[PDB]
């Protein structure tokens, strides 16, 4: 028979998941009442594609998209001199943050984007992406302008999750969250959040970044403040030592979140997290 | 850190193990060896690999069976043909209900068998060399301390579970086990004093289960590896690795002490042991104990 975490599953894919997101630009542009969005491309060396994304969003610049920015991780390659040219800002970590130095990896770069973006919303979209489509910006934004309580907007892709998807995250939040197997793509990019929820988290590093925002918000707002749109089809995209780089950072996070110690070991073949953004700028009782 | 591996790879593995069965057969010093094979449904390959094993029957190994697991094809009829014993569940522990699982079979096993060492070899695969038993026994036989043999494939120039599952997570938990190459493989061997003494977790969790708990009780040295030769990655469905790998998760878990909510995926997940096999067969196991 059905577990408690199957009937919330259900429940909760009735009313905070959309296959057919299908809402309109001008749609949400009316719905924004005052609230102004902010799109972050994180970037490193990402030159072929880069421009490729900003160009599928710059048409909702000075409408739905207040600000276009690509955080730039320390490229060496062409990836700044092509995101301007397409037509994004592009600002460096430094220039993001400058009290801080950088550590490396993704959840550094998204964090800092928070200091160096006022949209009330902020969508974060992968600048790797070979075939991004224009309605990914809307997709995410609609529950966020649209639906009372979401504050986090996962964007999942049908496919024509991957490894580490389906053999490590699903499986441990099976074990310590069990509600959040309901979110099809934990892992992925493409979200987005209110500036009120996501300057009020820690960041983890690296490839930790997205499972621990969603961690990070189910065990303060439960299910009720998580959706998820469907952005369309796409490929699965890495080598295996990729892979298990990512699956142990992954690993580290959800353990830190879920009152797991860690080794700090990382893989034996043959760094912290960053406080909530609300130290540096700027309910839902148990009791 | 790579100190205690590196220490460890240089006298606890072999990547050319040298021994002949003759040499294993002198080494044997009274201990006796039995052969496991856990199988359902396998009747396309369990014969091959019996075939591979049979002729060690009376000399290097004193007992070859294979433990069937309710198989409704005719893999019972040809593990006989080819030389087995063939030992239901039931049989092998008449009065405990079985559960499924693989480790099930294993642990049930130790009652229906009597080597002072027990060496399980599954029955799925497609390509077996008759000196898979020999060298998984060697390091117990001409080692000292060694009670626990895990048997990995090199590969042409382990899977995802193993690497983006089981090694990651033994980084975090118990980080001297990474040096353990295909810590989920299911061709080792392991001693009488050992098997008899350690709960079993079920299904897909015996292997690092045991892995686990011989380094807990019995500490590094006790665990050994060797290759076995060359074979390819076998190409399971996503959803078996996922199942799987919640299993290797639900264990480690167990053995940690994690709250483990038992929720399988959108699949089978326990969290409960079979005790150790002491408990049940009080006699046996001393009249084992040598
Ligand atoms: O330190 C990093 C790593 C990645 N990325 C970006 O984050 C996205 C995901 O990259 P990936 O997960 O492949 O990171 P990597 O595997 O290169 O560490 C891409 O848009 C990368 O350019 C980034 O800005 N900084
Ligand atoms: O409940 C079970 C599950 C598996 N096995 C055996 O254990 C090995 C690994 O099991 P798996 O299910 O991965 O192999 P498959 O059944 O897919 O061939 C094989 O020799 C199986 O026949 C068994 O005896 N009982």
């Amino acid at each position: 028979d059905l577990t408690a975490t199957d009937l919330a599953r259900h429940r909760w894919l009735t009313d905070n998941s959309w296959t057919r997101p299908t809402w309109t630009v001008a749609e949400l542009e009316a719905a924004k009442a005052g609230r102004t969005i902010s799109v972050v491309l994180p970037a490193l060396n990402e030159e072929e594609t880069v421009g490729g994304v900003v160009e599928t969003i710059r048409p909702l610049l000075g409408g739905l998209v207040d600000e276009l920015i690509v955080l730039d991780s320390g490229s060496t390659d062409d990836t700044e001199i092509r995101a301007m040219a397409a037509g994004a800002r592009v600002i460096s970590r430094e220039v993001a943050l400058p009290e801080v130095a950088p550590q490396p990896g993704k959840g550094e770069v998204l964090w800092r984007s928070l200091a160096a973006t006022t949209g009330d919303i902020i969508v974060f979209i992968d600048s790797d992406l070979i075939d991004p489509d224009p309605m990914f910006v809307p997709k995410l934004v609609g529950p966020l302008l649209l639906s009372e309580g979401v504050h986090l907007v996962k964007g999942f892709y049908r496919r024509p999750g991957g490894r580490v998807t389906e053999l490590v995250a699903r499986p441990l939040l099976a074990a310590l969250r069990p509600e959040l197997t309901c979110v099809l793509q934990p892992l992925g990019g493409e979200y987005a959040g209110t500036r009120e929820l996501l300057m009020s988290v820690p960041f983890a590093p690296g490839y930790g970044v997205e499972i621990g925002l969603l961690v990070d918000t189910y065990d303060r707002l439960g299910l009720d403040a998580i959706a998820q749109v469907n952005l369309g089809v796409r490929a699965h995209r890495r080598p295996l030592t990729d892979l298990a780089a990512m699956s142990r950072q992954v690993i580290a996070t959800l353990f830190s979140r879920c009152g797991v110690p860690d080794s700090g070991v990382g893989l034996t073949q043959f760094l912290v997290d960053r406080p909530p953004m609300n130290t540096l700028r700027g309910h839902h009782h148990h009791h």
